[PDB]
């Protein structure tokens, strides 16, 4: 008796390529010699203090869809010893078909504005500026792991090297209840942002008037 499953109905994990106008800040990014780094914490608890306004805007009308967590929060891991920091927020979250789309296409728009904008002599720090600050995660990262939970959809992994393509898939581990966990497997030259003291400095720096609590696991 050794049955084969031929076909498993649904594709587990679906492979797609980045918009070019995307692929090309991407390469800029996880490339350039750009000496102040630090700036994608900033862009990044920018983005989670956006999505938590955006569930608190959603919740002024229908109390109910805080049922699936109560708190608006910023949590930030660092991990030695797999190498990953990771920035954990209780807002809004992503569907599945958002995920695909505000990750891997809508920001073409911004990413293109940007890159020209840059041609012309902006800086790499206005990236938020352009509503494309996620991808800044790759000044210090070579892997994006994105965790997403909206109350609307079930929990899905995104996922990219900044080779072209993303992966995205159904993520049945642990749930987080509601919001975005984006995990950054750092770069063999940028682990200075695994150290406590390092992070805070940042934080203090550039993420002091943040209307969220933002707290810091070892
Ligand atoms: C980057 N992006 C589209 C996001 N959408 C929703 N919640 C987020 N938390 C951090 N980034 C988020």
């Amino acid at each position: 008796h050794m049955p084969e499953e031929v076909h498993h109905g649904e594709e587990e994990v679906e492979t797609f390529a980045f918009q070019a106008e995307i692929a090309q800040l991407m390469s800029l990014i996880i490339n350039t010699f750009y000496s102040n780094k630090e700036i994608f914490l900033r862009e990044l608890i920018s983005n989670a203090s956006d999505a938590l306004d955006k569930i608190r805007y959603e919740s002024l009308t229908d109390p109910s869809k805080l049922d699936s967590g109560k708190e608006l929060k910023i949590d930030i891991i660092p991990n030695p010893q797999e190498r990953t920091l990771t920035l954990v927020d209780t807002g809004i979250g992503m569907t599945k078909a958002d995920l695909i789309n505000n990750l891997g296409t809508i920001a073409k728009s911004g990413t293109k504005a940007f890159m020209e904008a840059l041609q012309a002599g902006a800086d790499i720090s206005m990236i938020g500026q352009f509503g494309v600050g996620f991808y800044s995660a790759y000044l210090v990262a070579e892997k994006v792991v994105v965790i997403t939970k909206h109350n609307d959809d079930e929990q899905y992994a995104w996922e990219s090297s900044a080779g072209g393509s993303f992966t995205v898939r159904a993520d049945h581990g642990e749930p987080i209840g509601r919001g975005t966990k984006v995990i950054l497997h750092l770069k063999e030259d940028q682990t200075e942002y695994l150290e406590e003291r390092r992070v805070k400095e940042v934080v203090k720096k550039h993420s002091q008037f943040i209307g969220y609590p933002i707290t810091l696991y070892l």
